[PDB]
């Protein structure tokens, strides 16, 4: 059975991505930084469901320890089919203001992490010679810039630009790149054309599409869940 | 029951939108230009999948005549929850070669075609007081242009800009409006990362998801399905 | 001396536009509608900056006229080195409530004037041999849509999608061929609902004065932009 | 009256053509290299040459805290910059598998640490010359729409995309604008005669833009002229995209 990992999916827009992939067929593999009962939950639920998981314990940004937990969990369950790299993190505050941490922890923790999670699960996802899934979790801030964001708004754009090119490289084995910009989610409003914030599963519902069979000759693309917003 | 109507259905993209469409649920209204036969078949298969099913017959181009079918229908049959706009025609070369039919009838086919089936059933969507779907067929042509295509990538475009303003004006409703955006698709290649030309359904499967109910945050949106070609 | 074609250049975006490009060494072309005395003026005031000028009148959609008119300024004066097309108009109001004339003057005027009045002029152009330049004007509203102005969103979006194309049929000629899509502009005839919606949303807080826009066309149009086609280039505040 | 500009990266290459056009547009210039500095001192006196005013800044961009003290006492000596071009990057390219923990981290830290290392310290100092401003960064076809073999470099120069438009968002209210150039294929990148053939046919030009081609629309957004543009990404590409 195929399996996808989902980082940061012990809560939020990632526990409701980890319950959907379930839903769907998946074996889905919990992951989270520190709240190590909250992601045992998610495994819970996605047992009941009928499928096996169970979690992993990593900061992202750690490359050496997450590159040791990613290849002793391949071995022993075999390579990803689907990796959503949904963990990320905000530090906000007007440009001359941004300390070193709070620039630092930004950019690092969506860069450093699609490196550091993504390359020890490639060669093993190609491995399974049935294609792959690989979904990365933006921000319109990503995408617009947002005042306040100058650290998030460069660290969700570089997260696009690493999506499509890497959609480029692994087009030829039938492993589709793409990733997902959700708005305002409720885990402004008079800018938002639907004039509310989006829920999680409104989210959620578009990287299961995308991890689907269905969504075969969709890569290198950024699709937007926002409500109008742009 | 939700009722769509989808435009072009008989053949092609537009066949497999219609046929996706009832296997999710929906009754669908086939429609073609001339090939009655082969929209009956249509209609056939959709009731064959346990939907309720007819066919209009109409060229998009005939103003009257498309608000007089429309509103005839409405009356029969209540209002449409979704309607598909899958209208296009291509008359290819050079930019200073196209003869006036083969520009007019381009912008035309497509630009008013969706102000000549939309104007008639906005109101009536609105009225049925549950929110709403709207998916326009466009091309990546319309995104980035294409050498002998001045006209179409214009028709194309075009039907992008008239998508998202609608998308603003309905948001209100719980109305959705997106565009979708198809690479190569084997009805009509070194370029096309994954290397093939798309299939019917893979177009169909993202017009289908975004006329789902788990497609509710997403509006204002062009999503391509090309491959990665762009 | 090189000649550009500026349509509706006798008041507002264009004749800013024109100015600029009589300041910048070229012979400039005036169009107008129906304001004949008002098209006279900007002759006027290019032919006192020192390059050549008269003035045009057509109806942008009035196709068969429009080609009679431009073939004959060709045959007097030689091919157009550029053409600025700007050519548009705005029929507001809620979609179900748009009539016929409001969508189909608001598409035809953007999208067959730029069928109407490039389709005579692309041939003489590239017969000069020395590359040459297009920049259409398209609006904020066709990369983003705009309540009240589906039918302007669509017009202005579909000049894009042309522009684009016709990039790509003359690349190898050395013509490029760019849009420059302006935000709340100064002079441009928007409904009071538009100006407020605008104004709260532009960061730089204020509508832009039309050089700010006739700038950048002159930019696109000047030798150093040699390498820039394909590309819509937004002038608005920041807006999006 | 007269006002100045730092362009990183400006002793050879695009940087340098940038630097020699906005001296000829009346802008003093500051040079910067990281290390080459007899070939920055050469723009110096080119600069000097065109009758502006101009020295050389030697640094790494992603030593943080030895840019804030270099940036922190050039203001103090020479007033505050009322123009900064972020030009100098850095390419490590290769297949994602194939890429070095030193090929990831040097190519995302050069562009966007760079960033935050040399416009922290500029950005009060810009704002306290109550006359507007100017920001441009360079960043690269590859940011837009991504590229293989440069998972990387298409990261970083993104990335830089997003923070150029939220930092014109944060100060517009100054009439500094903040704005963004992509260039395509440029004749000094180095490429195999197979790569530059393929890339040709996919350029509608058919042809690398030369440095100037960029340099001068760097060069337009840097004018008062260009004062209505703001939080833009401006392609440089001859069609590519």
């Amino acid at each position: 059975t195929r399996r996808i990992l989902v980082t940061g999916s012990s809560r939020g827009i990632g526990k409701a991505i980890a319950l959907q992939l379930a839903k769907a067929g998946f074996d889905v593999t919990v992951h989270a930084r520190s709240r190590q009962a909250e992601a045992e939950q998610v495994v819970q639920e996605i047992q009941a469901l009928g499928q096996n998981s169970h979690y992993l314990m990593f900061d992202v940004n750690e490359r050496q320890t997450v590159q040791q937990i990613l290849e002793q969990d391949v071995e022993q369950h075999g390579g990803f089919y689907g990796v959503v790299l949904n963990a990320g993190l905000t530090h906000d505050g007007a440009f001359p203001a941004l300390t070193d941490q709070d620039w630092d922890e930004v950019i690092s923790t969506s860069l450093d992490g699609f490196y550091n999670v993504l390359k020890p699960l490639i060669m093993p996802m190609i491995h399974l010679r049935k294609g792959g899934r690989i979904v990365t979790l933006s921000s319109v801030s990503g995408i617009m810039g947002n005042r306040g964001q100058v650290n998030y708004s460069a660290a969700k754009a570089g997260l696009i630009g690493a999506t499509k090119a890497l959609a480029l490289e692994l087009a030829k084995r039938k492993i589709t790149v793409n990733c997902v910009a959700p708005g305002l989610i409720e885990t402004a409003l008079k800018m938002i054309p639907l004039q509310r914030m989006g829920q999680v599963d409104e989210v959620a519902s578009v990287v299961k599409f995308l991890c689907s069979d269905e969504a075969s000759y969709v890569t290198r693309q950024v699709i937007s869940v926002n409500g109008g917003l742009i």
